[PDB]
């Protein structure tokens, strides 16, 4: 009755409004994709919620084309759609855009991040439908992804690997408080700023809104054992894949995929964690760090806020950030 009638409201409109109003919209979305496709009308359904006075409806309106335009090519591919600049045409602002079909479009990639006050997570400007696109509005970070910055890097000096890992675990710490299991931590969903000295989470189309079994895993090379087994998971499962993303940053590589072939699934239940792939080179505090958050029991595997102390502390004991921002290439770590 409080949902149902909010909704009801805002169908068919595009609106200025908050989390909430976007959030409530989102899920009637979700259920949209699931059902069988109808012919299309004349002109299409145009509704949705922006967060943010820099993207403005005109009549209730905002369409592609007409209220706002892509321009320059894309940022890259996330889980479920691409990503470009935009530009709304009356403000002149611009932003990111990730364009989703509605029949993969999961509301949990408005509910993680709609209304989070977190300079960790990359602030949702909105989301507006045209018939069978929904269009993800979001601050526009200049710097591109920590993925981007470990290819062309080859790998990240210790001190650099260490901040950006912390910078994460503020970000999953303040997800896990609010019941939110990211669910695809990884270096591709890490932006950074232009001068690389803040990260922020991003790309939530794995998120679950909580223990659960309905856990889309993403990347098999960061994926913690307790899925693989088809268990039962919490926010532990981002703390490992965190700890997976901290091995490529320092190796140059994904965890299991310079010593195994086919589905990794069986070798991650069956092998010891890959606490092998720690760089011999790095500090004490580093080591057991990553060694704490690649326990296989999940129940003994340390908290995101846990891990970020350590993190931290292991941060300091090497002299905090020294190493340049774009130095030069590092080697990547060679199959044995
Ligand atoms: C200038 O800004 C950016 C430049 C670049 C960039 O240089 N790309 C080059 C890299 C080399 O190949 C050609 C393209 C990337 C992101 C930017 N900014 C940005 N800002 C906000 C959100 C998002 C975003 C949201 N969800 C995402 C992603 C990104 C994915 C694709 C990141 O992997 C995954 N899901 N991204």
């Amino acid at each position: 009755s409080v949902e149902e009638y909010l909704v009801h409201a805002l169908q068919g409109s595009v609106s200025s409004g908050q989390a909430h109003s976007l959030t409530s919209l989102a899920k009637t979305w979700a259920a949209r994709g699931s059902r069988s496709r109808e012919p299309s009308p004349k002109t299409e359904d145009n509704e949705g919620v922006l967060l943010t006075e820099k993207l403005k409806p005109v009549d209730y309106e905002y369409r592609e084309e007409v209220h706002w335009a892509t321009h320059q090519l894309r940022l890259g591919r996330g889980s479920f759609g691409e990503v470009h600049r935009m530009e709304d045409k009356q403000t002149g602002f611009q932003c990111a855009v990730k364009k989703v079909r509605l029949e993969v479009f999961r509301a949990e990639e408005l509910m993680a991040c709609a209304g989070l006050t977190s300079p960790r997570i990359v602030p949702l400007y909105g989301a507006v439908r045209e018939g069978p696109w929904v269009n993800i509005f979001m601050e526009l970070l200049e710097g591109g992804s920590l993925g981007q910055l470990v290819k062309e890097q080859g790998c990240l000096p210790e001190d650099r690997a260490l901040y950006y890992l912390g910078q994460a675990l503020e970000g999953l710490e303040y997800l896990h408080s609010r019941r939110i299991l990211h669910g695809d931590v990884k270096a591709d969903n890490v932006l950074l700023s232009s001068d690389g000295s803040h990260a922020a989470l991003c790309d939530f189309g794995h998120a679950v809104c909580l223990l659960t079994g309905d856990y889309i895993p993403g990347t098999e090379t960061h994926m913690a054992p307790e899925v693989v087994l088809g268990r039962s998971c919490d926010a532990k499962v981002d703390v490992w894949s965190s700890c997976c993303m901290m091995l490529h940053m320092l190796n140059g590589c994904h965890p299991w995929t310079q010593f195994f072939r086919g589905p990794l699934c069986l070798k991650i239940a069956s092998e010891p964690p890959p606490v092998r792939e720690i760089p011999p080179s790095c500090a004490p505090l580093t080591a057991q760090a990553i060694q704490e958050g690649l326990r296989k029991e999940p129940i003994h595997r340390v908290s995101a806020a846990e891990l970020g102390g350590k993190v931290n502390r292991a941060l300091q004991q090497v002299g905090g950030l020294k190493s340049p921002w774009r130095g030069e290439y590092k080697e990547p770590r060679h199959p044995p």
